[PDB]
């Protein structure tokens, strides 16, 4: 729950829409996009995106049967991601953050005509303009991964 190179990723849903929601564990940093369809293959290809993006070493879910496709081990195996075994299940910080999220994704939605925008639209909220020595996660994940 601190290792630079965890990310944990969780589906949610809003509007009968999927959201899928990608935390940097060490600095609050969020990861999301509307996805058409609650799949493995939709996973496996958000995974390669989040990978060559930022340095991917681990990743975790709170629903471990999302990492059991064929197609999410292939892109674990082709991106050289291993799975996080060092985080408990809560039965939970990412799942507040998540809940955060949906929050801010409610204060701006009338602001887009999409969805997928207004779920951007949160993600820099959360990620650029929330301070809490009160830098922001985007700063933090710079910080702690260039420190690495
Ligand atoms: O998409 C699939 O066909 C399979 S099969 C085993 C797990 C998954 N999955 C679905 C949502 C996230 C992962
Ligand atoms: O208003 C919209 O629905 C769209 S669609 C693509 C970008 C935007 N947007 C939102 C704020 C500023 C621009």
């Amino acid at each position: 729950d601190s290792s630079p190179g965890i990310w944990q990723l969780d589906c949610t849903h809003l509007e009968g829409k999927v959201i899928l929601v990608a935390v940097h564990v060490a600095s609050g940093y969020i990861e999301a996009e509307v996805i058409p369809a609650e799949t493995g293959q939709e996973t496996a290809y958000f995974l390669l995106k989040l990978a060559g993006r930022w340095p991917v070493k681990t990743v975790h879910t709170d629903n471990g049967s999302n990492f059991t496709s064929t197609t999410v081990k292939a892109a674990c195996w082709w991106a050289g991601i291993k799975q996080e075994f060092g985080i408990p299940y809560n039965p939970g910080v990412i799942e507040s953050m998540n809940k955060e999220l949906k929050k801010i994704i409610g204060q701006v939605r009338d602001q887009a005509e999409h969805l997928k925008t207004a779920v951007q639209m949160a993600v820099f909220i959360h990620n650029k303009k929330r301070k809490g020595g009160g830098y922001s996660a985007g700063e933090r994940i710079v910080d702690i991964i260039a420190t690495d």
